[PDB]
RNA sequence: GCGUACAGGGAACACGCAACCCCGAAGGAUCGGGGAAGGGACGUCGCCAGGGAGGCGAUUCCAUCAGGAUGAUGACGAGGGACUGAAGAGUGGGCGGGGUAAUACCCCGCCCCUUUUU
């Protein structure tokens, strides 16, 4: 429900040092790196969490 | 600490109530947003966390 | 003498290593660029080249 | 940030180095000719970076 | 997003119109301003109806591997010193050769133009 249209990098910052940042882009592919801390669970919403649900 | 290379249309939700994905690309600009609930506070840069730091 | 080469964009001449690439397109001309220093002097199509050949 | 754009009919640079010309145009692909001093180290991004990593 | 054609001193913007936001005003008359950034929009871009609807196409390098690392691998051609090269397709303009009572039309070779293979 949101849209912000960043340019270089602006954090996420819900209060747990999770920060979105655009690193690189060419063509139609965006290097988007997130320096979230290690205690939170990061994942790709794909076949990974699909087989996590289908464990 | 940075995991990246998500193509247009793909999603990268970390496994919680985040729902982060790319919303298209206008060349050198990015379209990015979430449908995270308003209980957690997602914001842009220091231009919108200086209100969070009261400065 | 007149060495020729090929690009789809993002050219390179070693030795300079800072600004060798203006290789974009919008139909007729060059478009892409990020940064360039003042230590690499430039001259357009005889523009200021004539005045530096004069005085 | 000192990004230029000139005519694709012909091109030149400052006088201490004899420099690039322009020959072809095909979409994003482009033929580049340079009237360069052969002796000066000139290379593209193919193998020379790897052999400099070797050296 | 649509565009436009630049201007030179070194500038991802140069301008217009859309797009966006906010304000005011007279209740057959719908008018005018201001800006360039905000937020909790399950988005942007196109269409279909009875006795006051519910619907349909929709992400565009088919790359290809994954993982706590300002990740990687690639993308027709490597040396280069060349108005480079190798191909493929098509357009017509042509030049010839064969077919063709003849004309018209069919096939083959070469030059130029557009497009495809980082």
């Amino acid at each position: 429900m949101l849209i912000l249209t960043r340019r270089v990098g602006e954090t996420l910052m819900v209060g747990d040092d999770v920060t979105v940042t655009v690193l690189g882009v060419k063509g139609n592919q965006v290097r988007i790196g997130v320096n979230a801390p290690k205690e939170v669970a990061v994942h790709r919403e794909e076949i990974y969490q699909r087989i996590q649900k289908e464990k």
